[PDB]
């Protein structure tokens, strides 16, 4: 049923979580602005750069592996992705090409280029549902059919099986995350930016997994949306930050936690729920992030590692923290002083401790 | 310019051809109805049975290898095959399956499978021009822009680059034959059933090659075919056929030759035209079959093998004419007596002789 949060806790942070840090690799072959996706297979962690449009293998160590393709217009090359995913047996890696509107397919063993083809219509993320079938969001506000839906599952060949989820709210702008949909385990869950609910679907299902509550707040109206948006034409984006409502919400689940990053008031919070114990703890991100000792926490990436949440933190913007006395974490502290000015991102590795 | 072929030939064909004779292996992993198209692939034989759609590979000596792919409605199988085509670099091998609306590709080296991916539009053949684009023939009627063209060019990932060569005759009925496409060294050419000339076609040009005309016949006028079609909608088939205009017609070119099958008063006739020399010899089929002493000559098999045109021979109707006492080609009649009626077709290589 619901996970209500409350605005504040009186609870640190410090003591409901367990740490840990990684430090990456940086070779001119794989610099990293931005690590916006993340994913594990076998003992590597495959890293997109949605800032550059690089995919990226890294070690569990923090070894640079090798990049999957590169950038260009040819033939296995790419200039602008959005996601990608593991098919259920480990056979490829198919990333999604939203310049191009093409994705292609890599060996998820040697990394090498296989084949591409082109996205079936519009769209920027994609995952595999347990029978084999794949669930693909939708990004059209047209006449087309998909434009009346969110989400859409296809067969292998891209042929359309069945749409999933009423879209009322239509427009050109989108406000939520650009990856929307997620495995824990075998099942395959989805969301929307104006709807609290997480939906677990499959191939013939919709059926709701968790809804949430925020104290003083809520998701906007569909009348809110429509007259900030003139029907869908203009950019209601602006307004919506103005309002009392929320922002932008992404999610992030394990098998024992679930993390909810949202703005609300022009504000950064972050709501921690332990599955556990069915308790909620909820934070404004300048508080989280002084209370774990990590200086700034701008964003999470999305995916997880062995039920840890990922959240780069740029070096050189703590090192001036560092430098200006910033009492930082012990192990932070401890590979922030052998990383150089120029060193790529310093892993947050984070989860609610048993 | 023009090849004027004359009604009647005094010239036995005999003496200007010369022949040879191959007997396809009969096991139960390799039974074969028809011989629809035959490519060369290394020292294999590419065989495609288009009456139960399976795709097969032979050895130069007549042995089977294995079989590329097969029947089903799973990923890499196949119901209706139309074509396939072999890439410039000998990487793959790419069947379309006009059943199910999608191509097959296969290595080209092991026979494996390794993707499949949807037919761009209606389409039943295509060819990789030199430059390395797509030549693909157009089998669409309807509202659509490639309805009014006969052929179309597109790129390694199927976008449309150019259209190619109008189509004023518009029908869901099709009188020539499945494969209007083929090559010569590098270079494509491509042909329509309505216009007696055989156009190189590259991305950026069509220009003609050949033309023919024939004593006593041509091509059905763009009014007489609107008359007996209802402007399309109906199969003009029955009344071309009635008519003293050409039924039916299929080329097929090598370095030295060029034969040309067609129809008309229905009974089949061939033309063969020696570019060496420039003489062209026009026969009726039943003159042509019985001069080369080979019993039947119901087709000529779509491709060529080290510039020699096949046509595949039914074993148990020859059989029966030796029975007869049918004066059979001493070559034929020696891999006929080792023949058991059930076996795979004989197939005739013919060429013109220099």
């Amino acid at each position: 049923t619901i996970i209500s949060f409350k605005e504040h806790t009186d609870v640190n942070a410090d003591s409901i979580l367990e740490l840990s840090f990684l430090k990456l690799q940086t070779k001119d072959s794989c610099l990293v602005k931005n690590v916006g996706l993340i994913r594990e297979l076998n003992n590597c962690l495959l890293i997109l750069d949605s800032a550059n449009s690089n995919l990226y293998v890294f070690n569990k160590s923090g070894a640079f592996v090798n990049q999957i393709g590169q950038k260009g217009s040819g033939p296995g090359e790419y200039i602008l992705l959005s996601s990608f995913f593991v098919d259920n047996n480990k056979n490829y890696i198919a990333a999604i090409d939203i310049a191009q509107d093409k994705v292609l397919y890599y060996n998820a063993t040697d990394f090498s280029f296989l084949y591409e083809r082109r996205l079936p219509f519009s769209t920027s993320c994609c995952l595999q549902l347990e029978d084999g079938n794949l669930l693909w969001n939708s990004r059209e506000y047209t006449d087309s059919k998909l434009s009346d839906f969110y989400f859409v599952v296809t067969d292998s060949l891209f042929d359309i099986i069945d749409y999933k989820m009423n879209k009322e709210f239509k427009s050109g702008y989108t406000t939520g995350p650009s990856q929307m949909i997620y495995k824990v385990g075998t099942n395959v869950f989805a969301y929307t930016p104006f709807d609290l609910t997480i939906y677990r679907v499959g191939t013939s299902e919709i059926v709701p997994a968790h809804s949430f509550s925020f104290e003083g707040t809520d998701i906007p109206s569909l009348d809110f949306l429509n007259k900030t948006s003139n029907q869908g034409n203009s950019n209601y984006l602006y307004d919506l930050i103005q309002s009392d409502y929320i922002s932008y919400y992404c999610v992030e689940e394990t098998e024992r936690d679930l993390f909810v990053c949202y703005m609300k008031n022009k504000e950064k919070y972050i709501g921690l729920y332990d599955k556990n114990t069915d308790r909620t703890y909820n934070y404004p991100i300048k508080i989280f992030q002084d209370q774990l000792k990590v200086g700034e926490l701008n964003y999470f990436s999305i995916g997880s590692v062995d039920d840890y949440h990922v959240a780069p933190l740029d070096v050189l913007s703590l090192k001036d923290m560092a430098g200006n006395g910033y009492v930082f974490d012990d192990k932070l502290s401890e590979l922030l002083t052998i990383s150089n000015e120029e060193d790529n991102s310093i892993l947050l590795f984070v989860r609610i401790k048993k």
